[PDB]
RNA sequence: UCUCUUGAGUUGGACAAAUGGCAG
RNA sequence: UGUCCAACUCAAGAGA
């Protein structure tokens, strides 16, 4: 089954409130009116005529209806009459069906968007902010409100109310204070102002520097009344200024908001400019799991400590739970990092930087012939850096010889390009370019030349990272491993019990920059220990023939497998990426058929066992580690394939964090033929987390996903073209 | 562009579709 | 009129 059992069980907790609603007798009621009447307001008024006979549990979308209590007729047929025109309306009620809960999710979402209103919360976009539970910051005069975003769904364990807490700031000084301290024009427009007397938000359209409270608006189409009298009579307050501006708002008449009882929101430009403000608001926004779970329990307490919600739920009859989703996941074992003539079991943090910086990498290419490349201003920064590579490569097995320093005339791209053209040759192994600063055009120009026209593995590094001693040592130590990566010398490895199991990672450039050309990205191991790779690209303005070049790419990769292993992979595991919740049906229905089509060509009915996987990094879910009764981030490698998965997927916490809560990674398995028990696939997806040669440690997603992503993001932002085919067997994109 | 991570504010695009508000 | 997605910029943590 979906279950997997490898490691030591750990008690966890997610941010879900399971529901126990038993939705019966609430069958959909179809509303039909013979007289054409299409106006939500009018339809509601018409329906209200026979209200008492129906119930008090309206869910009316304007076309259909849901109510749990049976009305005293199956196909009820009554009559009503309008009032704007008086047309007699014919009621036709029909029991539609009770087949499946593919929309009960929608019904529950609606009733909860109503419940969150029942608690006197102020909807603002996606968020239902609170106003009785601010987080004062009485040093910037600011203030911070918590925002809940409930999104019910159906999981393996019934229905679960996901919950995500988001904060949106609410200043406190009156807007007139801002006007005063702006003189002694353009920040207000677009600012979501709100008034304090009733805690009602107000988006702003424009300002008019010609009006005052002296002006009188006709009240309810009645008599003219000055704003001062209006506010005194309706809110018992007064206004001091007499010639101040007024703030204008118009929905999809004109609304005048006085700039003394208005309180801005969001942040200004100078507000974001400061970094002390950011540091202050980082304490409350970047919340460790302790305060996070406390803020969740605060929400649930506020939910169940108000009758309205209780009797509304009881009216719908579905019971809400009183505590987070207690659970029991498991923790996969640590992973044996290998080297040449060594080994080590990763930390509890799974970060073996110290061990890697002083151990012998597996394959190290002697960097005999190479050339630095810098503008004269950065002589020292370059030379000082080079020496460091000679003090940190010998420890790790790389042998470095004196480079061939080059002094480009001037920083203009033209000069760099001429220098590279006159410098490349068959005898160079790598070129190092040091830029005075980051200019996207320059970097793209250099990378086209080093990857397309004259293929040589390049390494750029800006003239700011290499100017800070007491940290330059590790910068050199990282550049050395990256450079050794772009030469075909693998760095470290990890034990793999799956023999002859190739791996593949695909990504598609997520943008609309270059003619909407739909770049691709491909990478596929070529040895049983996932140490070497094979990077190819495909860029076409089609969504099918692009799949055809992915076919050709993976055929080429599977060939390269044979050319270096004297066999063929018994299993192929493809790691898609970034495919949201929008088109996950297209993959399993077109891509997988395409894949399994053309594999028998190279052998006797060669049908290698494919298995796709979709990998999501951003998600609202959050797994917690529960030791006793306190909450803490899970240690790396805590699988959860129970009670929150939907269909043969699993969450996984492979990262380690030092700042706030750790975000699990959601691996859907959208096609399975590999005959891998889910335990082995989970442990493999954990292993590959360790094999991304840009970070000694564990990364949020597997290695192939990140490699393919960097390849696509290079080809689609700098090269705009296919990189040469001499650089396939290396990793030139790091 | 040395590299990963977690928050914040902007941005457009794949869909569906026309608002809970009595504010002024 | 709202939602599920995905890019870039700023700030911060870790790097003997
Ligand atoms: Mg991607
Ligand atoms: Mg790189």
């Amino acid at each position: 089954s979906q279950r997997g059992s490898s490691g030591q069980p750990v008690p966890v907790s997610a941010n879900y409130l399971p529901l126990k609603g038993n939705m019966d007798g609430v069958f959909k009621y179809a509303v039909g009116f013979n007289p054409p009447v299409e106006d939500i307001r009018s339809r509601s008024q018409l329906l209200n005529e026979h209200k008492e006979l129906i119930g008090l549990t309206r869910v009316f979308d304007g076309s259909t209806l849901y109510v749990p209590k049976r009305i005293c007729e199956q196909r009820l047929d009554l009559m009503s009459t309008r009032q704007t025109d008086g047309a007699s309306i014919k009621v036709t009620i029909s029991l539609v069906d009770s087949v499946k809960n593919r929309d009960v999710v929608q019904l529950m979402n609606v009733i909860f968007k109503r419940i969150l209103r029942s608690l006197k919360l102020q909807r603002i976009g996606r968020d239902y902010y609170d106003a009785n539970s601010p987080l004062e910051v009485p040093q910037h005069k600011m203030q911070l409100w918590p925002g809940y975003v409930t999104a019910i769904n159906r999981h393996e364990g019934g229905l679960m109310l996901v919950l995500d807490v988001s904060h949106r700031v609410m200043k406190t000084d009156t807007a007139l204070d801002f006007l005063y301290e702006l003189y002694h024009f353009k920040q207000l427009v677009g600012s979501v102002v709100l008034t304090r007397y009733n805690n009602r938000t107000y988006e702003i359209d424009d300002i008019a520097w010609d009006k005052n409270p002296r002006c009188a608006f006709q009240d309810h189409a009645g008599s003219q009344i000055t704003f001062v009298d209006y506010y005194k009579r309706a809110y018992d307050l007064d206004i001091t200024d007499l010639e101040q501006p007024l703030l204008i708002h118009r929905p999809k008449e004109m609304v005048c908001l006085v700039p003394e009882l208005c309180a801005m929101t969001g942040l200004t430009d100078a507000a974001r400019s400061d970094f002390k403000v950011m540091k202050d608001l980082a304490v409350h926004t970047r919340v460790p799991p302790e305060k996070r779970a406390e803020s969740f329990r605060k929400f649930i307490q506020r939910l169940n400590t108000t009758k309205e919600a209780s009797e509304l739920l009881h009216s719908w009859g579905l019971v809400l739970d009183s505590r987070m989703l207690d659970m029991q996941g498991r923790r996969l074992p640590p992973e044996k990092i290998l080297f040449k003539h060594s080994s080590i079991v990763a930390n509890m943090e799974a970060d073996w930087s110290r061990e890697c910086l002083k151990e012998h990498v597996i394959s190290a290419v002697s960097l005999l012939d190479w050339a630095v490349l810098f503008v004269r201003k950065d002589q020292g920064k370059a030379t000082d850096f080079v020496n460091m590579l000679s003090k940190v490569c010998p420890p790790i097995g790389m042998e470095v010889h004196e480079p061939k320093m080059v002094e480009v005339v001037n920083d203009r791209t033209e000069s760099y390009l001429r220098a590279l053209r006159e410098l490349i040759a068959p005898r160079l192994q790598m070129v190092v370019i040091v830029f005075p600063t980051s200019r996207d055009d320059r970097y793209s120009a250099v990378k086209k030349l080093c990857c397309i026209e004259s293929p040589i593995p390049s390494q750029v590094l800006i003239a700011r990272t290499i100017t800070q001693q007491q940290k330059l040592r590790s910068v050199a130590q990282k550049v050395a491993l990256q450079m050794n990566a772009k030469l075909g010398g693998e760095l470290w490895a990890v034990e793999i019990p799956l023999k002859s199991c190739m791996v593949v990672g695909i990504d598609v450039y997520h943008d609309k920059s270059y003619g909407n050309k739909s770049i691709a990205g491909f990478v596929a191991s070529t040895n049983p220990s996932f140490t070497r790779w094979y990077s190819r690209t495909a860029m076409q303005e089609q969504s099918q023939e692009l799949i055809h070049e992915l076919k050709l790419c993976m055929q080429a990769a599977l060939k390269k497998y044979n050319e270096m292993n004297q066999s063929l992979p018994e299993r192929i595991i493809v790691f898609r990426d970034g495919v949201g919740e929008g088109r996950e049906e297209y993959v399993s229905e077109f891509e997988v058929p395409q894949f399994n089509s053309c594999f028998s060509i190279f052998g006797e009915n060669y049908c290698p066992k494919l298995a796709v996987v979709v990998v999501q990094k951003r998600i609202t879910t959050r797994i917690f580690g529960r030791s006793g009764h306190s909450y803490d981030n899970p240690p790396p490698g805590v699988i959860v394939d129970h009670t929150i998965t939907k269909s043969y997927d699993f969450y996984l916490v492979s990262q380690h964090v030092r700042q706030g809560t750790v975000s699990p990674t959601y691996y859907r398995v959208i096609y399975d033929k590999s005959g891998l028990k889910p335990d082995h696939l989970q442990r493999l997806t954990y292993k590959l987390t360790h094999m991304y040669y840009n970070w000694p440690g564990t990364i949020r997603t597997p290695a192939p996903c990140n490699y393919a992503h960097k390849l696509a993001f290079l080809v689609g932002k700098s090269l705009h073209r296919d990189p040469a085919h001499e650089l396939s067997d290396r990793l030139f994109f790091l």
